[PDB]
């Protein structure tokens, strides 16, 4: 899991994990977690609540290597709804929205639709900010678009 990153990125944390071993050696206290991560460039707020009592250096590595997947995906998934944003207001109508879905990509079918639009932000007109739809879920592209809501909706029911 340490293999996906480069061997820089492995001494950055090295280096920056050390820092805080100020000891009980080879661990850091889960309080200076926020620390570390800012000494870095990081500046996450709950999504470092959710991050995990000491965290070890493998740990360290492999939260780490998560969170660069964990932000290339959501990347991924902000370039396809915008793939999809007409003039890029930050924007997409509902009606758009459910256009694509249903005529592009592993076609999501209307019933499959409505959820898709319940849970986001209030009908701004019609409108819907994708970004806090983004923030939520955590051709090819609606593809890309799908699956993830797929994944959104495998979450929520495994409550139950």
């Amino acid at each position: 899991m340490a293999d996906q990153l480069t061997e820089e990125q492995i001494a950055e944390f090295k280096e920056a994990f050390s820092l805080f071993d100020k000891d009980g050696d080879g661990t850091i206290t889960t309080k200076e977690l926020g620390t570390v991560m800012r000494s870095l460039g990081q500046n996450p707020t709950e999504a470092e609540l959710q991050d995990m009592g000491t965290i070890d250096f493998p740990e360290f590595l492999t939260m780490m290597a998560r969170k660069m997947k964990d932000t290339d995906s959501e990347e991924e998934i902000r370039e396809a709804f915008r793939v999809f944003d007409k003039d890029g207001n930050g924007y997409i109508s509902a009606a758009e929205l459910r256009h694509v879905m249903t005529n592009l990509g592993e076609k999501l079918t209307d019933e499959e639709v409505d959820e898709m639009i319940r849970e986001a932000d209030i009908d701004g007109d019609g409108q819907v900010n994708y970004e806090e739809f983004v923030q939520m879920m955590t051709n090819a592209a609606a593809a890309k678009i799908q699956a993830s809501f797929r994944g959104h909706m495998a979450r929520k029911k495994i409550k139950s």
